[PDB]
Parts: C-alpha cells; structure tokens; sequence
DNA sequence: GGCCCTAGAAAGATAGTCTGCGTAAAATTGACGCATG
DNA sequence: CATGCGTCAATTTTACGCAGACTATCTTTCTAGGGTTAAGACTGTGC
DNA sequence: GCACAGTC
DNA sequence: GGCCCTAGAAAGATAGTCTGCGTAA
DNA sequence: TTACGCAGACTATCTTTCTAGGGTTAAGACTGTGC
DNA sequence: GCACAGTC
C-alpha cells in the first residue's frame, strides 16, 4: 500500500502548504475568535491602543511565525524583553512589538468559556480539545503508515498547575503532561496521539497497556503493521488480542521479568553461561530471553514476527535486533523537538499543549515536504532550511500590511522593506529611485521629543538636519 | 573578619577587571603561546592567508567575548556557520570570520607538547593543569569566605574521549568530567575544587569521602567555619578529626542509612509516628533522624557544639532547617552556570574544562563586581547586563583594529564603527572665534551689481559669505 | 491544592520616544532706493 | 565695478497641537531548574 | 478479603 | 576507544565574493 | 568626469567523522555486608 | 581470611 502522504496532500512542494495541512483554517480561525473573546475582557479604559486591540488570521499566522523562529534559533527560555532588542536581532521586531507579542501570549485562547460548566465535568482536557481532535484528525488524513509502527510516551514538560500533570522520575523534564503516542518507525511521522488525563481513564476491565495500543491502533488495525512496544504496553494478552478480527496488527516488545506469563526455563539461573538465549512458545506466540550480562536478563515478546533464530553476527537473537532497529520510533521524535523546539515558560496548561501542537506539526510537514520533494527528484533542504522558509511564508503577509501605518517608525520600516520577497508581478522604478523614497521628517541631531523638521540634508553622510545646526553639511562630517 | 573582596580587589566597578581577576596575564600568555605553537601545525603551504594567522592577546580575549556572548544568547550549539549568518545577527559576525572562529578554537592549547610526554604517566590532568593551578588559585586569593560553605560536586558534560570520563546516574548530562567543588554560602562563590581524575587518585588509607573534605577545605583550614556537605562526604570520622589542632570546621549533613555509626535507637522507623523525631548524643557531635513518612527515615550529623531541639513552625528538627538553608551552595551555582552556560560541542576534553572554567570566572567576577558596587552604595546590574557589558570590553580593542584593514567589507565596517563606544570626534570645549566681527558685511562671492548681506562665515575659513553662494560651509572650504 | 531551595522570566502597568502632518507666528533674508571713488 | 545705511514682505525656521504606533523599565507573582529525605501511576505479591 | 513494596 | 539508536554539529578543505588601489579611454 | 587587473580579507557549501541527546537490557566507582 | 549487591 506504501508508505507515504496520500493523494489528497501529494502534489505540495513547500513549506507553507505543509504546514497548513495540520494546521488548517477551521484550527486557525477558532484562535481567533476565543482569543478576540478573551482580549476583549482584558481591556480596562486605560488601555485603548495599538497594542490592545483584536486579533485576526494574518497576527496569529504571524505569531507562529515567531514560534517557529523561536524553535529554530535557541531562544526560546530568552526572556522576549530580550528578543525583541534591537541591535541584536531584527528578526523578532520585525514582525510586531514586544508588546504586543506579550500581550497576545497572554490572551490566546482556544476554547469558549461559556459553555464549560457543561463540558468540565466530563472532560478534564476541555480547553484544548476541540483543537486537538482537529489538530490528531489531520495528522491521520495526510499520511500513509509503513510496515512498522512504535508506540511510546511523550512527556510535555509543564511545572504550573494542572489537574492532570504527573511526575516521571526517569526524564528530562519530570513534571509535565504525558501524552501517548503512535509514530511509523523510519520515518518519525506522528500518526495518532492523545492526553493520558491523569486518573480519569476510563477503561472498562482493560488495563491502560491494552487499552492505549488499541486506542492509538485504531487508523490501522484493518491491515497487518507491527508494532513496537515497550514493556509498559506489552503483554501475553494484548499479543493474542490484536490477532483477533477487529484487529489485524502484530506486536514485538519486551516484557517485564515479573509477568506470570513467563516459564522458569527462561528465568537467570546461575548455571546458565552469559551471552546465550533461549526461546520458547506460548502457541503462536514466541517469548525469549537472553542474558547479555552475568547478573542481568532480558525478556522479549513477538507474536507474528514468528520462528526463531540467532544472528551469529552479532551472537543476539534475531528478535532483539529487530527491536532495537524500531524501538526508536518514539523517542526520536522527541529528540528531533528537543533539538528544535519552541515552548516556553508559562502559566497556562492549555499554552503547554500548544507549543506541543506546533512542534510536531513542524515535523509532520518536514516529513511530507521531503517525502513529495525527494519523490519529484529535487535535493531536500533539512530542517533548518524548512523552518527558516516557514517563517517568512507565516510572517510575510502580516509584515506588508504592518507596513500601512504612516507612522511605522523607519528602522522597522527599512527592515521590513528589506525582509519582505518582493514578489511583485512587475514593479519597476520610473527613475531609478525606490518606490517610496521619502525623507525623514525630523532634524538628525535634535531631540525627537521637539518634532523640529529638517529642511536639508549633509552631501557628505546624507541625513537630514536642521538649519540651527547645519545646512550644506552636517558637523560630523569634515 | 567578614566576608567579601580582598584587599587587593576591594574597588573595582568596572566588569572587565573582575573577569581579569580569575585569568590574569598568565592564563592569557599561556594559552596564546601554545595556541600559536598548534597553529604551526596545521597549516600547509597552500593555507597562506589571513585566516591562518598567529594569535594575540587582543584577540584571544575577544574570542572569549564571543563565549561571554554565547553564554548571554544561549548560543551553545548553533552552528557556528549559523551564528555569524547577517541577517539573523552581526553581534558576532563584527568580531571575527566564522572561519576564524572555527580555525582558532580548533587549534587552542593549554600546554607544551614536548614537555607532556614525560608528565603524562604521571599526571592524566596535564594539557589541562597548568591553567587550572593557576585558575584555583586566584579563585581562592580573592574573596573572604563566610561562616558558611557548602561541599559537593558538578559535573561537566562530555561525551567524548576522556581517561577519567565518569557516567553518572541521576544527572543532567550523564558522562563528564567530575570536578569537587567548595562554595560560599549564601552567595555562591566558588572557591576550590579539582578534578576527580579517576580511580588512580591516591589517597592514604584515606577514604575519597573525608579526603575530598579536608582538601577542598585547606584555604580556611585554620579558621572555624561550618561546612555543609552532602552525604557522599558526610561521616562520623570526618567529623571528629576536623576538630583538632590542624583543622577546626564542623560539619552538617546527610548520611547513609547503612553507616555502623547509626545506634538502632535511630535505626528503626517502625514504631516511630510521622512527623517525629529522635536525637542522641555520640559525644561532641549528635545524631538526628526523623520519619517524615510512613516508610521513610533520615538521618543527618552535625558536629557543631549545639542541641538546636525542633523548631515549631515546621516540626521539622533545626538541624534539618539549617541543612537546608545551606544545601545549596554549590548546586545554585551549578543552576547559574546552566542558565547561562558558555560551552559547545568538542571532541577535546581540556576544552571542556576550559569552558568551565569560562563559566565560573564569569559568576566570580559577577560576585565580586555586585559586592563592591553595592558596598559603594551604587545600584547593581544584573548577571545579563554584567555579561553584556563584558562582551563589549572584552572585544571592543579587537574590533578596533580590525578596522585598520582597507579592505575589511563594507558592513563589517559600519556595524563596527557604530558599536564602539570611543568612535568620536576630537570635540573641542569651545571656539573662541568664528563671524568675527564685521570684516565684509557683503557676500564676497557676490557681485556689486547685488550687494546681497552676508549672513554667515564661513565653519572652516571664517570668510564673509551669503547663504545662496556659500551654504555654510563656503566653496573653497570642504 | 500539590518536597526543600534559588534565579530570573512572565504578569501587568506606567511613563516616555520615534515617526508623520498642518497651521500660525516668529525667524530672516533678498531686493529697494539714498550716497562715495 | 568695489563699497556703505535703514526699509519692508517675501521666504524660511521654529513651536507645538492633531495624534498613532512602538519601547524602556519597574514591581510582584511564581515556573524552570538544579538538588535529593522529599514527586505520580501502574502491576503483581505478602499479612 | 486488605495494603505492601518494585519500575516508567 | 568504553550499551542501543539517530540527527546534526564540528572537522577540514575548496571554490567564490566584496573591497580598495593603480591602470587610463 | 565611467571601466578593468591585482592582492587582501571574508563567505557559502560540501562530504566525512563522531558527540549531544533521546532511550532503557545495557554507563562508573565507592561503601558496607554476603562466602 | 576472600567475593557479592545498594546510592551519587
Ligand atoms: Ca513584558
Ligand atoms: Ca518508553
Ligand atoms: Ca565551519
Ligand atoms: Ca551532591
Ligand atoms: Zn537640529
Ligand atoms: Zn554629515
Ligand atoms: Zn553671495
Ligand atoms: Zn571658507
């Protein structure tokens, strides 16, 4: 069946329309009108301004724009009072103030707030859900899985409050939100996904390692896949469950040393010489264990991956070399965000599960970028150069219409003037002069608190001045 | 005797001298020197050229500006062919190349390589050691310790070939180089250290626990302070032989549960409630554990001539209070270090070391500058202004001369030129003639036929000029 | 609502700076005729 | 042609009122992040 | 029949 | 060198561009 | 009063190693209790 | 008188 995007997002070979294929319009314009809703409540009559005004399509595409700068820089735990200082970068202000931004992370929201006394009860994750569940529709719909899928957790770090967060002693970030996630190993493409929502989980009889692998499956359990498991979803039971009808999927994982499942023949002995394995079967089910280490054993479980033999290459079963080559499905998605990512501090749960929606976004929409573009033929750029083209395809239009104030500052104006394409069906100069060539309005070297205009300027630096203190030439130039 | 600067550093306010503090010319001639020696090495005939160029101090201590930056910037990985990519930056472009700056730190050394091959069977630390002695050293002149200092360890990521490399569980980065450290408490100066340099360390009869303690502790081995220390230090008989003629330190902290020191009157938590605590006295020191919960106990020394009973606002025994208030010395300064760290990826471990050793000359001298500004009774900068202004002093005479080239771009030029602070006019105080008086009171570039007023002097030849003929400045002068 | 601890960033507000435009007083400054040589 | 005096309404240069948009910097609240006596949630076995 | 200690 | 895995930076080298001074048309 | 060589510094981009970083069967080195 | 398994 390949693997690969599918027919309906195929034929995209740049960054932006990547992009919006798991963002869409219908996610976009729901940010809308929540975070309008929210600032409008965030307005005491002192605040009438530039900076407190409304939201539309064009700033939030901006905004992202700046997330996905933020994750491709490492400027992102950068405090934006830093960002956004001139002389260091003008990548940042170029888009909107500091200010403004600050206002806007504040506010941004992704729900209704009035219909949730009747959502909150029922729905712990209420105010993110409905761009989640667009957000994971997406995902499934772009893209066409391979032969072998891994299932693993994700921990979205998030230290504020949070009726679900949970600690995890053995990551890097230990107390954020946990997420359980599906990716095709290869390729890294995120496939399906969801909340854990601490003890809510409402499984009926199935314990969570079942329950989550036949929940994540659910896209492909028409067709034969694997799947690679780490020993908190593996099991007797879950191996022979997914060989039934409704499920046509096969499982590789290792087990815990504790299930009852296991035979004594496979336990550590003292007897038995390290480096060896032995394998044995459960019916269809193949279970084996080695001991690579005098003191330590390991316990693997794979039910169609059938038959058993010993690489002699290596002196490792063939199973666990074949969990080794695909139990990194998972983690190396993770990897890839740590890399680049963009997620910062913040109060707000809800903002947690954004910055994670941007990020794998980005990387679905490398994914299927590369995969369209290699399949045409033409070299693919990494990562890097993605995010730097989806910066200004997110940023570009929303800067051009910035430029429409008549009081636009100028050191912004020029940068802009000078950040944007130009891509323009056609413009020329009608004598080789820009096509807005003005002149500044005030005096170089006065005060700009006075607004005293300058009538001239010095032939030998070209700024402009003020009669009081120069005509022809200005006095630092001699 | 208090505590703070030394005499010798007592009124400094300028951040550049108390970066010098920590390096002085020493380390800077040392690793210019053998830098230049490498540099020898790896050219080849058809490498003539600027880039390839012997070094200097003003360089090399613009080079550690860079650092000082990237440390600001959060720059630690960043390609560096991305780093000094215009358009996103010019803070590090208008210092130097990125072709410089990846020549010139590939090729820093801190040693003599004809000399090594006869130190090295006997000191693994040698490439490294010589700056290090003489680093510690100033670390340890400047500054007056407190009442209080606390004893741990940190370790310095690094993954790559190391003969005393240790992997560590439980960490932020799991392989690295090991460095015991001494800090000041309360304000985390550090103080001592060396590196673990493996299991060859040779101790006599000594424990690594207690001998770590009473080295790291030699500078104020005569005066009585109370060390705080971790558990891996913590022990009776390093606490009863610090109280002697040599040595007079006490020592507060944790230890293990399986220490034959521990009377099973402590050495129970069954029948003991929650929250409770018990205490006995072993002679001049005591012993305290408590069960702050049901299946956990603590223990904790101290060997200071105290009975602290329990304090009541939190039942928690003093002594415990006090550790915590102590405890983190060293880890604080770790956590700074983290914040705003100056290292990047190597394959040469001394340069590991020597980007700690950037790190920590950085929180130094910050300690030392905020202690004599505000004793002085000035407002102090904080650490992201300190840096910042670090950068400018340590780069600015680089930059400076870099400018002498005719041929250094013409965007290198003016980003440079407008970023030093000294690139002024030799302005004048005043000007004692300029109209005169009344020498003409005709244009003398005007015909009698006008007899137009003169209504200037000329700025630079003092002629009796009109304005339409002479501007300001008049025709023969420019 | 959530283990001890710290440094420093977001949360949230207030006072100030950099750009454009328009009009009216102030600011000249460029001819205007009376002499000398 | 080179100078000289005292006159004016053209010219130009301020002064500042009509704002709009962006920015530096302050205090207070509270996450990010090191650290271990310290944090969840799960499965499967002793009393 | 409970609540008890071992791993993500 | 010294667990499994990957992605992407640093090693390390090559070919090319932006800048001024001396040549005159 | 505008073009061309010549030499000096800086710049983009390539391929081959091999560390930063994510895991979990996996990584040290010290201290005190098993035969 | 030797070899093993618990915490940074
Ligand atoms: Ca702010
Ligand atoms: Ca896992
Ligand atoms: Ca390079
Ligand atoms: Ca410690
Ligand atoms: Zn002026
Ligand atoms: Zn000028
Ligand atoms: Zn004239
Ligand atoms: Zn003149």
């Amino acid at each position: 069946s390949q693997r690969g995007p599918t027919r309906m997002c195929r034929n995209i070979y740049d960054p932006l329309l990547c992009f919006k294929l798991f963002f869409t319009d219908e996610i976009i314009s729901e940010i809308v009108k929540w975070t309008n809703a929210e600032i409008s409540l965030k307005r005491r009559e002192s605040m009438t301004g530039a900076t407190f005004r409304d939201t539309n399509e064009d700033e939030i595409y901006a905004f992202f724009g700046i997330l996905v700068m933020t994750a491709v820089r490492k400027d992102n735990h950068m405090s934006t009072d830093d960002l956004f200082d001139r002389s260091l970068s003008m990548v940042y202000v170029s888009v909107m103030s500091r200010d403004r931004f600050d206002f806007l992370i504040r506010c941004l929201r992704m729900d209704d707030k009035s219909i949730r006394p009747t959502l909150r009860e029922n729905d712990v994750f209420t105010p993110v859900r409905k761009i989640w569940d667009l957000f994971i529709h997406q995902c499934i719909q772009n893209y066409t899985p391979g032969a072998h899928l891994t299932i693993d957790e994700q921990l979205l770090g998030f230290r504020g409050r949070c009726p679900f967060r949970m600690y995890i002693p053995n990551k890097p970030s230990k107390y954020g939100i946990k997420i359980l996630m599906m990716c095709d190993s290869g390729t890294k493409y995120m496939i399906n996904g969801m909340p854990y929502l601490g003890r809510g989980t409402q499984t009926n009889g199935v314990p969570l390692g079942e329950y989550y692998v036949k929940e994540l499956s659910k896209p492909v359990r028409g067709s034969c896949r694997n799947i690679t498991c780490d020993n908190w979803f593996t099991s007797i039971p879950l191996a022979k469950n997914l060989l039934q009808e409704p499920y046509k999927l096969t499982i590789v994982g290792t087990v815990r040393s504790n299930k009852r499942e296991i035979p004594e023949v496979l336990k550590n002995s003292r007897s038995r010489p390290v480096g060896t394995s032995m394998f044995c079967f459960d019916g269809p089910l193949t279970l084996v264990s080695y001991k690579p280490k005098p003191a330590k054993m390991v316990y693997l479980l794979s039910s169609c991956d059938e038959d058993a033999s010993i690489n002699e290459s290596t002196g490792k079963p063939q199973m666990v070399m074949y969990y080794n080559q695909t139990k990194g499905g998972v983690d190396t998605l993770d990897q890839m965000c740590s890399v680049m990512t963009c997620s910062r501090k913040t109060n707000r749960w809800p903002m947690a599960l954004l910055y994670g929606m941007i990020n794998i976004a980005c990387i679905n929409s490398f994914i299927i970028y590369s995969h369209n573009v290699s399949s045409k033929g033409e070299k693919v750029q990494s990562r890097k150069k993605f995010m730097r083209n989806l910066y200004m395809s997110l940023t570009s239009s929303f800067m051009r219409k910035r430029l429409e104030a008549p009081t636009l500052k100028r050191y912004l104006r020029d940068n802009i003037s000078n950040i944007l394409p130009n891509e323009v069906p056609g413009t020329s100069d009608d004598s080789t002069e820009e096509p807005v060539t003005k002149k500044r309005t005030y005096c170089t070297y006065c005060p700009s608190k006075i607004r005293r205009k300058a009538n001239a300027s010095c032939k030998k630096c070209k700024k402009v001045i003020c009669r009081e203190h120069n005509i022809d030439m200005c006095q630092s130039c001699f």
